[PDB]
């Protein structure tokens, strides 16, 4: 199935580089540059979102109006929210950069989170865009076997469960 993910556009915590989960961030005027450079770059193809502020606004200013589902949301870093990747402990950096055994107080595992987005995916029938977070395009392509990390309002295009099409950057 023909999907394309979006990862929304820059916040304020991504040039602070803070985990950024559940927080309710808005996009920054260079995020909201991002998403509007999307529109027309994009597939005219039903389209969803998480349900986060972020993601919302870029798939507004992309030109869609996507049906909303938490589904789509990055993982939830509970008590890790906000936290300064430099100041994580060695334990999570490791988790998080080998993508397993990662649970933090009072959030969503890795595997927990893993098991949204996918299950997600796979009640989708038909090609569809889906506005979302870095993490969970990381699951996606990591699970597709390739490194999942992408530019803050760039897009990804796969063949789920089966592989990578296309990955587009704008500047």
């Amino acid at each position: 199935m023909e999907l394309w993910l979006v990862r929304h556009g820059e916040t304020l915590w991504n040039r602070e580089g803070r985990l950024l989960g559940w927080t309710d961030l808005p996009l920054t005027a260079e995020g909201e540059a991002q998403a509007r450079r999307l529109k027309g770059a994009l597939p005219s193809l039903p389209a969803f979102s998480s349900d986060l502020l972020r993601a919302r606004r870029t798939a507004e200013l992309a030109g869609f109006s996507p049906r909303l589902y938490p589904e789509l949301r990055e993982i939830h870093f509970g008590a890790l929210e906000g936290a300064m990747w430099e100041t994580l402990d060695p334990r999570y950096k490791e988790a998080l950069l080998r993508f397993q055994g990662f649970h933090p107080p009072g959030g969503e595992s890795l595997s927990a989170f893993q098991e949204r987005v996918f299950r997600f995916l796979e009640g989708l029938k038909a090609p569809a865009v889906l506005f979302t977070h870095g993490g969970v395009v990381r699951a996606v392509l990591r699970a597709l076997g390739e490194d999942g990390l992408v530019p803050p309002g760039s897009a990804v295009a796969v063949d789920w469960p089966r592989r990578v099409l296309v990955r587009l950057a704008l500047d």
